[PDB]
């Protein structure tokens, strides 16, 4: 028997099974696909370890030590919410050891917290920020209202929405700010709250659980008539098709219009998916698919586990995807990963995107001398 080449994932499998599933799926599908071509580095099975973090920081490190220490993983991976990143992150610092981010999206985590054994594959807050932000700033409105969970992602969502927004149009006032607690939307005083301050447009970040209530309760109230609404994730599948015809129309969002996406690389992954899962993908699907990929296409270009290499490896370092080569850049670890921005509507009672367009990650990036000085000195 080959020694196997063993990854350790760890996500909220328990807590947030519309991506992680679709998600565990896409990985799977890429690991089966990889051995079925004869393994990594002259034959060595890639095995991924798989361990659920409750949605808390302190649980995910607690597997994280978990992983290294009974089951001597080359590398770690996963991570859904920001601040579960951030904390596997310095633990992984620390260890010295690779941590590939597939799904937590603050940009603290390539920026301002970034470090040499931490890489990051979905575009940032910043990133899906300035998508929102660049089209926000065609509307002829001025008066803005925010809606988003209260911890990193959301924080860092807002943040940066109003920095990429307020340098576009300096004319722009926030006029309200709502800061439920995750998962824990207390929906009527909310909107009220928004409604009260009389904004012409509303950025929403809610996502998950959180959406389905923001949606119902603003209809009910009246919020979102005669408003703009720009809302990050909102287009993703997991989060849009539980809605069903209640799905919000005419919200610029980002999201994951799989359905249309007419490319043979992206068709043959929409296909190969189906085939194995009998199901339609979901973006954690492809979340997965990429992550894993991008990780054993390190691995052998690296030539070996040893965790310096591999993390040297990574920098530059292009993958083939179902949307075409990415790669990690060398000053701020962050892939290219782009997503898609459009409008939300209806087509035959289910919530699709319309009038979308594929923002590659690169052309949303700051330039690396840039990035590099946002990182640690040391
Ligand atoms: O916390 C995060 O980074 C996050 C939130 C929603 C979806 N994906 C990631």
């Amino acid at each position: 028997s080959l020694e196997a080449i063993r990854i350790g994932e760890i996500n909220s499998y328990s807590q947030i099974p519309a991506f992680t599933l679709p998600y565990r799926n896409g990985w799977q599908l890429a690991v089966e696909q990889i051995n079925a071509a004869g393994g990594l580095l002259g034959g060595r099975p890639l095995e991924v370890i798989s361990r659920d973090d409750g949605g808390d920081p302190g649980k995910a490190v607690t597997a994280a030590q978990e992983l290294l220490t009974r089951h001597g993983v080359h590398a770690l991976a996963g991570t859904f919410l920001s601040h579960v990143g951030l904390a596997v992150s310095d633990f992984a610092r620390q260890r010295k050891v690779l941590f590939m981010a597939s799904e937590p999206l603050t940009d603290a985590l390539t920026w301002e917290k970034g470090n040499r054994y931490t890489y990051r594959l979905r575009p940032s807050t910043y990133m899906q920020a300035a998508m929102l932000a660049a089209e926000a700033a065609k509307l002829p409105i001025t008066r803005w209202a925010t809606i988003a969970p209260n911890y990193e992602y959301g924080q860092s969502a807002v943040a940066r929405f109003k920095e990429l927004l307020l340098a576009a149009r300096p004319e722009v006032t926030f006029v309200a700010e709502q800061w439920p607690a995750l998962y824990k939307l207390d929906a009527g005083p909310t909107v009220q709250a928004l409604q009260q301050a009389e904004p012409e447009g509303l950025f929403n970040v809610l996502f998950g659980a959180d959406l389905p209530k923001f949606v119902r309760e603003g209809r009910v109230r009246g919020l979102f008539a005669g408003r703009q609404v720009v809302s990050m994730l909102t287009g993703e599948p997991e989060y849009l098709n539980p809605l069903k015809d209640e799905a919000p129309e005419g919200w610029i969002v980002t999201g994951y219009p799989w359905y249309d996406i007419d490319t043979a690389p992206h068709r043959a992954f929409v296909e190969a998916y189906r085939a194995r899962w009998k199901e339609d993908p979901f973006v954690g699907s492809l979340v997965g698919y990429n992550t894993l990929t991008a990780m054993a296409v390190a691995f052998e270009k690296a030539g070996g586990t040893e965790s310096e290499t591999l993390v040297e490896t990574l920098k530059d370092m292009a993958f083939s995807t179902p949307m075409g080569p990415l790669s990690f850049r060398a000053s701020d670890h962050q892939s290219t990963m782009g997503a898609w921005v459009g409008r939300t509507a209806l087509r035959d009672g289910k919530g699709v995107m319309v009038d979308w367009r594929y923002v590659d990650g690169g052309s949303v990036l700051p330039p690396p001398e840039v990035v590099s000085a946002w990182r640690p000195a040391g």
